[PDB]
């Protein structure tokens, strides 16, 4: 439907192995968006093309204030193009380096927005699995927007593994190579939540190998300034056993959420 000549490319928004995302304006609509440029070249070499058109599948038929829109795609010779909703306020990652830590009220809010976002997603048996600060964009309202549905997947499944990837946000089951459902995303939400308050993720290490242990044994500790309600909800989120992990609904209802969730 679309083609490159339909756009005016703006400034580079960032990187990634397969290319860059650029700001861009739709020529005859004046519409602002982001263009993720992916080289066919590298997608095949690094055998991921399967993933692409699945990221496209899922993130297309998806509609939620807290999920980055994907308007469509296209390609030419050299590369494939992803027409992404543009999120004015950068990444939560970046806001994190920026602020070093978030407060209870900012954290809570994100969790809420996050919860609901994920809520909608499970409802369609869609599991994200790769929720990390780098993947969280901010809308103008300052609101969370889950990007990147690359690893995203249906059903309760088992993945084609490959170890070479940051474990920091993976749940024990995933990492241990096991039976994993939509409970992963609640483990994620827990990590996310801890990182927001403390400034690093609770399982951080210097090596793939140590983290693996750390995650596998659920070894984490709270700095003093982490409040009780925080500790509670995080503790409740970070159970080795998928089954003991709250339902998203319970997370919304948690008293430390609702005390603090501005939005
Ligand atoms: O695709 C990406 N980002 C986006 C998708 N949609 N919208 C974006 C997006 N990212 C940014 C980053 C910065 C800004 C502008 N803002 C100005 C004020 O200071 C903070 C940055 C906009 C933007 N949109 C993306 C982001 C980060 C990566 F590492 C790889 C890809």
């Amino acid at each position: 439907q679309w083609a490159l000549e339909d756009f005016e490319i703006g400034r580079p928004l960032g990187k990634g192995k397969f290319g860059n995302v650029y700001l861009a304006r739709e020529k005859q609509s004046k519409f602002i968006l982001a263009l993720k440029v992916l080289f066919k070249a590298q997608l095949e070499k690094a055998g991921v093309e399967h993933q692409l058109r699945r990221e496209v599948e899922i993130q297309s038929h998806l509609r939620h204030p807290n999920i980055l829109r994907l308007y469509g795609y296209f390609h030419d010779a050299t590369r494939v193009y992803l027409i992404l909703e543009y999120a004015p306020l950068g990444t939560v990652y970046r806001e994190l380096q920026k602020l070093s830590k978030f407060d209870e009220q900012r954290t809570a809010t994100y969790i809420t927005e996050l919860a609901n976002a994920l809520s909608y997603c499970h409802s369609k048996r869609v599991i994200h699995r790769d929720i990390k600060p780098e993947n969280l964009l901010l809308g103008s309202a300052g609101e969370l927007k889950i990007a990147d549905f690359g690893w995203s997947v249906h059903a309760p499944s088992s993945r084609r593994t490959t170890l070479c990837g940051t474990l920091d946000y993976l749940p024990p089951e995933m990492i241990e190579g096991r039976m994993h459902d939509e409970k992963v995303d609640l483990w994620s939400l827990g990590v996310l939540c801890y990182e927001f308050l403390v400034g690093k993720p609770p399982f951080e290490a210097n090596t793939y190998q140590e983290t693996y242990k750390r995650i596998s044994r659920v070894e984490f500790t709270f700095p003093d300034f982490v409040t009780e309600g925080a500790r509670d909800l995080i503790s409740r989120l970070l159970k080795h056993n998928p089954s003991q992990r709250p339902m998203l609904r319970e997370v919304l209802e948690h008293p430390w959420i609702t005390a603090n969730s501005s939005k």
